[PDB]
């Protein structure tokens, strides 16, 4: 099976990739194997895969740490996303992006119906398995909980069976059978929830499914439409038909090759402590629980020698920023287009710790527009902010055609040249703010209200007659023929790979 | 002579360091010198030394580039900063900003007056020179004139005799024997030029002096007191009274081992063309030419095989960054001292293009205070965007006692995290802005006038009880036996030099 299709063979292509460091020897789920993972992270060194976990038992289980942290050369930086989707290992961002979005105009190719797969090789019933007695990580010193959900994913249905939708969202374990996580406005797993709850008859069939096919997780990972299948998007982006398998105990399915499979019910009724967590941000705030959506399980399924992938997030860099954020980006840049602004490119600095977004202007269209700083930035914030794709993202940073926005540093360069404080931004109030971000759910104002702004690194001219300055740099304040001169002659003066 | 005293001296130490490259071949000073220069800026690359400037006659000039940019191991970042000032070359900007900051709370050491030195090894009179016949660089292409002054220390003294001025103020050769230059408010050339032309009676005496002391053109880039003789300053600093000569043409005194001295008149009467010019921020708008003050230039003196300090500044990172914000962040950090507010540290990111200064607050202190973000945002910009030494910074960032401001990774972090976005911020209109940013000069608002903002990036509990997180990373969320036990273990497991 093909790495993209199947996470077994993913952890395969890492290896050949000189991307992973097998550890064998025992190395335990408390905090050591998110110790290791986080340093990895901090680092952009190889993906662990611990082997030998303290407390596995019957196959359950190893874990795969930083599945889609980056690598160190800047010629592979994003290899590990590059591998979820069949993209060659040297892949710019803007084409893992484009992949993530092709999909969008094209029919949904939905998913092939299989009678078994790996993820059928071993069960365990109601009377068989205890999540308190699995070797689930405590990632931090300060979380809540054993989360035991961080990379895998949430499948729920809306009641008239019209929309299944995959998405990430953390959990933890509550006791043997039941776990807490997060379901919180806008997100899909809680607009489903309240579907049910409305209609108020049955708790939510659920499925958790870990170490799905990459090109899945990361589709979990985006916010694409609300009442599109995942799956069906995935079918397209990948130019297949996703192979599932029908759970014992509901009607919901689930990839053939899954790792692990817990299958029960999310309650409409019952919460449970939830958190805290560290979290994206890069904080935790000790002894913050608060009640959250409770999972009860039901039955588990999984490969032999299951593998249960594990996010060990918090600062720079890991899953929750080189997915959460790009992938946000993405559909900002999607929707951007789509209500007719001229938007090019979208990403979520690094440095912002993805709660910007910056967007490149085809500013010779912005020309034609006829407009200025304060209707334009109106204009590109009600359309973003009022979205779900911008739940996530409280500053918007608009630069025109010579900045590269994937190259944090030309971000910055732009916003502090560029956008007047005050002057040039508007602040947004009134729209859905993102609570997890300290500023917000622990700040001075409203937890899910406001907060965010829209920053015009546009230059006057911009906007009229083109461009009016030249960079004070190498590129630009030389001439063609002297630059080359200068680099030809550069070792050979006495000054100092691009793969590495 | 040491060489933090004599510049010809710290050539020599760079050459001894491994930090210099000698080009003993023709190098056009149209261009090419600054582009070989500017190029070691945006590497961080060794200094460059040309020895045969392409119209170089008579000793005038070799020119040394780069002379205060950044070295490529972070263990001497900032070593030819230290060779300024006779600081190990390892030393960090917290030793080298408190050395800058030391004459302060010290007695003057005024300068000893001897009879001759190097400065005085040749000279030309008003009929044997022609500004425009020397090998001046044109630094950037869209220069409006060829910048003889981007390194050298401009000399003027009040009309009572009682103050004497050092300060960097860039100039550019108007004809055979005038400059124009940058003499804007409210900078301490500016100001004793204001007193001369109050008096009425006559035009300026002045002396620019290239390749002086180097702790003199540190002292000369930074923003000591009103009133306060650089001269003095340097002295105490370094515990020893500079040697300076007379000015042959004026009673203005030079230090001895100046590499090249003009003596003349700043003009209180007339101006003339100047710009534009590629500028610290990163741009040039090209044709933005506007009057400036006007030298006049009636004798050089210089040394045999003179050396011309050049910045080719421009984008990151050149001296316009490392001294220009490092050094104003020195005088500000002092300033909110004085003025009792509780601030330890302060740094001139080099991402926001030295723009913002990072305040790190001493919150023990503020918690005594009992006091608000909003009151103590109005209080710490009112101290500081209301003082000279805040001139050219446009945005402050409160941070709490965790964040080094010297790391700009860590300011970026918690300013995305902690201050939330209008709310977290005071806006100041009304207080005098820099009009060479972008946003200020070719900006929507007054050039002149606001554009500033105080972000208070303390966090609520910070002002209370105390912090109440800790981060999620390897260093916080982990118990130190634990942190230790994964890096002896690191490189067994199969995972990945200080000086490299
Ligand atoms: C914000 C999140 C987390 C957190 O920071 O604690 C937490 C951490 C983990 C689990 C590691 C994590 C990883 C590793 C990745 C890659 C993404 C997330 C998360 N977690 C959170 C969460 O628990 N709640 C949430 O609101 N969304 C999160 N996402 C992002 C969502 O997946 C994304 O917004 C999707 O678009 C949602 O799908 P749809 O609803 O659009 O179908
Ligand atoms: C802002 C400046 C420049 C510019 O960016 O064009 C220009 C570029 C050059 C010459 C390379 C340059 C270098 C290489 C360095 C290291 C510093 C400066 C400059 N230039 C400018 C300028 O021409 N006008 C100005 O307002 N101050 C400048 N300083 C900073 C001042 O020296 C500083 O503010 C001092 O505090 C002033 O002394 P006092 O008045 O307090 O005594
Ligand atoms: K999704
Ligand atoms: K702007
Ligand atoms: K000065
Ligand atoms: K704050
Ligand atoms: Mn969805
Ligand atoms: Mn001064």
């Amino acid at each position: 099976q093909p790495a993209h299709l199947c996470f077994r063979s993913f952890v395969e292509a890492l290896k050949v990739d000189n991307d992973l460091v097998e550890i064998n020897t025992p190395i335990d789920p408390n905090l050591e194997a998110a110790a290791i993972t986080r340093r990895v992270c901090e680092t952009n060194d190889k993906a662990p895969l611990f082997n030998n976990l303290i407390g596995m038992k019957n196959g359950l289980f190893r874990i795969l740490g930083a599945p889609g942290s980056l690598r160190k050369s800047s010629a592979d930086r994003y290899g590990r996303l590059a591998r979820h989707l069949a993209l060659p290992p040297t892949a710019s961002m803007r084409e893992i992006l484009d992949k993530m979005l092709s999909a969008s105009d094209m029919p949904p190719i939905p998913p092939t119906i299989v009678p078994t797969g790996p993820c059928k090789e071993n069960s365990l019933d109601d009377s068989e398995f205890d999540l308190t007695e699995l070797p689930v990580p405590l990632i931090h010193k300060s979380d809540g909980g054993k989360y035991i959900q961080t990379y895998g994913m949430h499948i729920v249905q809306s009641p008239d069976g019209t929309w299944t939708n995959w998405s990430i969202a953390r959990a933890m374990v509550h006791d043997k059978n039941h776990l807490t996580g997060l379901v919180i406005p806008p997100q899909h797993i809680w607009q489903i929830h309240q579907m049910w709850k409305k209609e108020g008859r049955s708790d939510v069939p659920w499925a958790l499914a870990f170490g799905v096919p990459p090109a899945a997780i990361m589709a979990s990972s985006m916010p694409i439409p609300d009442g599109v299948t995942e799956a069906g998007y995935v079918g397209a982006m990948t130019g297949s038909s996703l192979e599932l398998v029908k759970c014992d105990t509901n009607d919901l399915y689930v990839p053939a090759t899954s790792e692990i499979v817990l299958e029960g019910t999310l309650s409409i009724s019952e919460t449970g402590p939830e958190g805290p967590f560290g979290e994206m941000h890069g904080y935790i705030f000790p002894g913050d629980t608060h009640l959250g959506a409770k999972y009860k399980v039901n039955r588990i399924t999984y490969r032999n020698n299951a593998i249960m992938p594990m996010s060990s997030c918090g600062r720079l860099t890991d899953e929750t920023h080189t997915m959460i954020g790009s992938l946000a980006a993405a559909e900002i840049r999607k929707l951007c287009q789509q209500n007719d602004l001229p938007i090019t490119d979208a990403f979520a600095p690094f440095e912002s710790q993805v709660t910007w977004v910056a967007l490149r202007v085809d500013t010779e269209k912005l020309r034609a527009m006829k407009t200025t700083s304060e209707g334009f930035r109106k204009r590109v914030g009600d359309v973003v902010f009022n979205h779900k794709a911008g739940y996530t993202i409280h500053r918007l940073v608009l630069v025109g055609d010579d900045i590269d926005v994937y190259e944090g540093k030309d971000v910055l360069w732009a916003f502090s040249t560029r956008c007047r404080p005050g002057m040039d931004e508007t602040l947004f109030e009134d729209v859905r703010g993102f609570p997890l971000i300290p500023y917000m759910g622990h700040g001075n104002g409203p937890a899910h209200r406001g907060g965010k702004v829209v920053s015009d690194a546009l230059m006057p001219t911009e906007y009229t007659t083109g461009r009016n300055w030249e960079a004070a740099d190498f590129n630009q304040s030389y001439p063609e023929d002297l630059k080359q001169k200068v680099l030809d002659n550069w070792t050979k003066m006495g000054f100092s790979h691009h793969h590495h």
